[PDB]
């Protein structure tokens, strides 16, 4: 009885660290913006089961995480087999492996009758990834606390926005840990920022992830020059990999992707 639910990508519409939390975490500010962009996940009665296309052990795999404790805090046995096709790459601040979480666990929660309510549902993502419970609501939404905070807002931001993404897989972790006390902003400044933001003032866009991002991984900064090389302001969404602007793709930009192994994806907001 096999279904295909399709799990969307976001990109952060700029990105402020507010300070360090105790737990190791940091305390951010940030607009979250789902993008026509998809793993598409193919659901299926079976063993309970986690692949994809590229290679990540179940073990490791976020939705196998997920159904686990979905069985442990739940009691019931989960009987699905998922293969995901992977077109979201891991470590491109797309936030692919949340939104396959996510996706997932709203589908099987209510394949089996809604046992846990979309406040235990939003808990359970929460945990394995802060990124992950806006993908319970997608659209638009200004994230707070971790991320996990959302408040769901109407852009004016609209057309073309196209990605870079490089072959380089950023870990967040790592980008998070480069953070020194002058990358820090009070929540007033980046509040503002947002608000302009939201209105679309695109050009009002920033992150010092991106910033950090771009010196621990070379060829981030090398998508970053060539989008301003093509006549673009470039962003940084997440803790990269992913460079965006808001144009199209040129035979040029195209040209020098399928060379270097950058992957172009050309969207319409
Ligand atoms: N609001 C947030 C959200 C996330 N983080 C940091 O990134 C989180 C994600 N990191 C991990 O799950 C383990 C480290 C890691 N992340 C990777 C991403 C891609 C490739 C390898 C990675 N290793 C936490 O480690 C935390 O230090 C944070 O400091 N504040
Ligand atoms: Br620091
Ligand atoms: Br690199
Ligand atoms: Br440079
Ligand atoms: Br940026």
């Amino acid at each position: 009885h096999m279904i295909k639910v399709l799990s969307p990508a976001k990109i952060n519409l700029g990105l402020w660290v507010l300070g360090r939390l105790p737990s190791g975490y940091h305390e951010i500010l940030t607009l979250y913006q789902e993008i026509p962009f998809y793993d598409e996940i193919y659901i299926r009665e079976g063993v309970l089961r986690v692949e994809t296309n590229i290679g990540i052990p179940q073990e490791e795999n976020l939705v196998y995480k997920g159904l686990r404790e979905f069985e442990r805090i739940t009691g019931i046995e989960i009987n699905y087999s998922i293969f995901i096709q992977k077109n979201i790459p891991p470590g491109a601040g797309l936030g692919g492996g949340s939104s396959n979480l996510a996706v997932v666990l709203k589908k099987v929660n209510e394949l089996l009758g809604s046992p846990l309510s979309e406040e235990e549902l939003r808990e359970l993502v929460g945990s394995i990834s802060a990124d992950a419970p806006f993908f319970l609501l997608g659209k638009s939404a200004i994230g707070r606390g971790k991320g996990e905070v959302l408040e769901p807002v109407e852009t004016e931001i609209s057309g073309k926005i196209t990605l870079v993404i490089p072959q380089v897989s950023s870990s967040t972790g790592r980008v998070y840990s480069s953070l020194r006390e002058e990358h820090f902003v009070t929540p007033e400044y980046a509040e503002e920022k947002i608000q302009r933001i939201i209105s679309g003032e695109v050009e009002e866009i920033e992150n010092v992830l991106g910033d950090i991002a771009r010196e621990l991984y070379p060829e981030i900064n090398e998508v970053y020059r060539f989008v301003e090389y093509l006549g673009f302001k470039p962003f940084v969404s997440g803790s990269g990999s992913t460079v965006y602007f808001f144009g199209g793709a040129s035979e040029e930009l195209k040209k020098a992707a399928k060379m270097r192994g950058w992957k172009v994806v050309e969207l319409e907001l």
